[PDB]
Formats: C-alpha cells, structure tokens, sequence
C-alpha cells in the first residue's frame, strides 16, 4: 500500500491577485506558507474488481465497479475527480483498490483544504502508479482538475503551496505561467513568527488589488529580514484598506493586527509576551484559537510494503 | 577557544551587476551559491598580553604587543581590519589572544577568497564576543571593512554569499539596500548541476550588463525547474557575448558551456554522462580540475570548552 499527506497553508500576503482574471492581465505575486494541518490518504491495491471509498472528508462509505470513469454523483468528487483524470492522460485499464481518505480541517475553514485533499490524492496516485509528475505538474493537474474537472471556482496558490510546501513566494504571470520561488527560512524567524501568532476560527477593486499585490513584496522583504514589526503594520494597513464589520468582536480583544481569510479566520500578528493573554480572551468568545506550526514540507507518499 | 568556517561560492549569473554605481544607478540581480571550499579560523584568548598572529592565508607569521587598533602594515591586513573594526565599534579594551587562519583557495582565484575570510574572521569574533551582528549586519560589516577600512575593491555579491550560504538570488537595489532571497533547492537538482558541472582553474557597456543582469532571472527560473539545458544555453550565449584571446585553451575541449570568473577559473557545464570525459581532457592540461560540492550552510562557528 501506499500512504500521502498534504499541508494546508496560511495567506501571508497577495491573496487575490492569484485569482483570474486579474492574475491574466497584471499578474500576480503571493507569498504563503503550509501549517501543520493535513490532509491524508492511503490506497491499497486490491483485486476484487472493486473500488472502495471512505472519505471521511467527503462523508462517504461506498463501493463501485472498477471501472474506467465514475460518474461525479456529487460524492467524493475529489477522490472520484482524481481518478477520472489519471485513467485518461495514461489511458490505463480499469484499477481495483480500495482509498482511504480524511482532514484535519472542516470543508470551509480557508486554509486551502479542498486543494489540499486533491494534491494529497495525486499523491498517492504518483506513488501508487509511478507517475511522471512532479511538483508543478502536480499542481498544474490539481488546478486543472479542481477549477477544469470539476467546475470548482478559486485561485491558485492552494494547490501550489499543498504540493510544494514550506514558505514561498509565487509570480502568476499573464499566460497562466507560475513561478515558485522556495524561501528558506532562519529558524529563529519561524519561531519568531509563530510565537507572534493567534489562528481564530470565529473598477476601482483592481487599483486596490494593486496595493495588495505590492504587499506580497514588503511582506517577503519584512520577513526575511524578520521584522514581525513591519509585517503587522502591513496587515494593519491593509485591513483598513480592506474595509473603506460581522464579527470584528475577535478584534475587540485584540493584538497588533490582523487579517481576515476565507471561511470567518483570523490571523493575529501579537506580542510575543501577550500571545496568551490574546489567546485566552479570544477562548472566551463563542470562536476557537487554532493551534498550530509552519511546517517545511511539501506533499508526499510512501510505500508500506507488506 | 572559538572556530568558525565560511564557504565560497560561484558566480552562476548577473555577476557585475553588483559593482557600484552600476547596482546604484540600475539595480543589481545576482544568483551565487556556495561551494564546499572554505575558509576557516580559530580563535583562542590568552592573558598573555600578546597578540599572535598566524595566517596561512595572508602568509604571514608575526606576534605583536596587545594594542587596542593595530597598524596596517600590509601584512595579515583582513585580521587587522576585522580585530580594530571590532574593537572600535564596541569600544573593547585591548585583546590577547592567539589566532589561526587558512583557505582552501589562493589569492586571485575567483570565488571570493578574500570576502570569505572577512566573514570567517568576523564569525570567529562573534562568537567569541557574543557580538549582536547577524547576517545582514556581518555582510554589510564586512563589504564596510573591505572596501573603505581596507580600500580594496569589488562588488557586494561575495560577502553576503559568505554569510548566508545556499543558493541565494540577491537584490542590490538602488540606493544601495540590499534582499537576500534565501532560494530552498531541491536536492536532485542540485544533485543534478553538480554532476553537470566542471571547475577548472589554470561604453556599449551597460547595455550588455542590462543582459547580464537579466541573465540572472532567466538562470534562477532556469535552474529552479532543474533545466540544466537552459542554463548551459544562457551560459553560452553570454560567452558569444563576453566576446564583442588568452589561454582558452580549455574552452578547446568541447562540453555545452564555460564562464570565466575573475582570475585562472573557468566554470564548464557538461552532460553528466560526458563529464569524466570533459574532465579527463582538462586535466591533462597545464591546469588542474577543482572537485567540489554545493553547501546550504553559510559562515558559522562554535566554542570548544576544555
């Protein structure tokens, strides 16, 4: 059998600019970073003419016939979304298996999850099948089949940050070209940052997504250099930008700054000294602080050779 | 007593565009990595009241009476430079102590001996003096010690590559501000260029340093996918443009490239099957083939407690 893991990640900065058609015309700059917070599967090869799905994730206990395609009935897309595609572009006979998948991390949340769980899925097919995909044409596939596949609507950098992992700083230029630029990070500053951060779970647009944009850029700057100072001014600025309003109760009991994520998340940039003083004020509230680490890898699979 | 070791590096592309006014005026783009040649320096204190002096290095050998600056008389000039820039700065009584150093690599060579050692003789004070100095600030330190304290010229590229180590893309903006973009690589690429790679030692401007300087984006995307190809194409077609004499007899030896790096060094990049070939070849010329290694790690030390 073969097992694989993908990491969720946490928008430091350009989120949206990744996002077509913007993306297309000015092209876009991110700089993110996958957490400790995963998506899992395992496949094991069985030889039942069967094709077994427990997607906890996708609230799904079935059996299917090994076919060549399964019908997207609305359940376990991603996994059935997945194996569609690989039969196709390798046009392989039927395969008989039975998959096994879950996360760390609800649907929503904002954190990437459904990208995730796809480059996961890949993973394993990559693994389970030898296939010659590395890590753009991993996240290129994942894209194509979750945006494409499937007609899900959504950016880019979910399914690059999954598969490449750690902390990186993304160039979507016109022509739907990306570039990956794989930053180190001085442990110090990892441990700085997070130390420096609360995880809470509770036209005119383009001349703003500019300065969005242009945030990607004094953010990497910033952080390379470790100031977490700057980086919470930039957040600062940006929030007010982004707001000329629900739940801003969170930024009642506050730190520093914050920035706001898909799926009701706020990101907290605090004093190191006051992190817990942030954190058990935000826990009296109806939401929750999520725990969590930057985490350095990318997505992979291993074989369990029985 | 206190060790310390830094590496040195090779000038893969935009080198120049790091030499002021030039950086200043347009802005510089360089792409260095280190290699696993370095420089190294152990310092021990003594209560003395001397000073001894012993640098294989700077090929000197000499013992002086324990001052607070010490005259350059042109001799071990790097660990005078270093010892009273120190000394100055935080306004340190006289030190006794004994101190050792040698490099792996001669004067001219061409990969930043001389840079290298500054920052290795700085590494050995910081950590012998607990100095609050990081990468930044030992980079800056050293260009500021080798260049005005010492008068020596030069670009910016080899005190930073010695401080920071890995593969690094760096940004010598205007104004003279300088980004370190810390480039994580994967280790089959790396892997892979090495084994590609041959080290053998024996007014139009501007706009064909517009070219070099853009020669480094197009070589950190190049080699950033593993397109060894693409960097040997870039290489060459900034040979042909070197050109618009001397013992080119090794570029006679055919490979895909070759780069001269300042003073005696030439950088070839052959097809890993064809390598042993290119360096068998080589080093029956009066020169010899330099082995080497790319390291991640830049300038360190370490305390040996007895």
């Amino acid at each position: 059998l073969v097992r694989s893991k993908a990491p969720l990640r946490l928008g430091l900065a350009g989120g949206g600019s990744d996002v077509s058609p913007y993306s297309d015309i000015y092209g876009g700059l991110i700089l993110n970073a996958t957490i400790n917070l995963y998506a899992y599967c395992t496949i094991e090869e069985t030889n039942s003419g069967r094709i077994e799905i427990n997607a906890y994730d996708a609230q799904c206990c079935k059996s299917y016939l090994s076919m060549s395609q399964l019908e997207i009935d609305g359940e376990a897309s991603l996994i059935k979304g997945v194996y569609n595609r690989i039969i196709r572009d390798y046009r392989l006979e039927p395969k008989s298996f039975k998959i096994t998948t879950y996360n760390d991390a609800p649907a929503g949340s904002g954190l990437g999850t459904s990208s995730t769980m796809v480059v996961c899925i890949l993973k394993a097919f990559i693994e389970w099948l030898s296939l010659p995909l590395g890590d753009y044409e991993t996240s290129r596939l994942a894209y194509e089949i979750e945006r494409k596949d499937l007609g899900l609507s959504g950016g880019k950098q979910d399914q690059y940050a999954a598969a490449f992992g750690g902390f990186n700083y993304m160039e979507f230029l016109q022509n739907d070209l990306v570039i990956v630029n794989p930053l180190k990070m001085k442990r110090w500053i990892v441990d700085e940052l997070e130390s420096s951060m609360v995880l809470y779970f509770t036209q005119t647009a383009i001349e703003a997504m500019h300065k969005i944009k242009q945030s990607a850029i004094d953010t990497k700057l910033a952080l390379l250099k470790g100031d977490v100072g700057e980086f919470a001014r930039i957040l600062g600025e940006g929030w007010e930008n982004k707001k000329k309003e629900a739940f801003d109760v969170a930024t009642g009991a506050g730190a520093m700054a914050g920035k706001v994520s898909g799926a009701g998340f706020i990101m907290f940039v605090v004093e190191p000294t006051r992190k817990e003083e942030v954190v058990r004020a935000l826990n009296n509230l109806n939401g929750f602080v999520m725990p969590f680490q930057f985490i350095d890898d990318g997505a992979h699979g291993w074989k369990i050779y029985s």
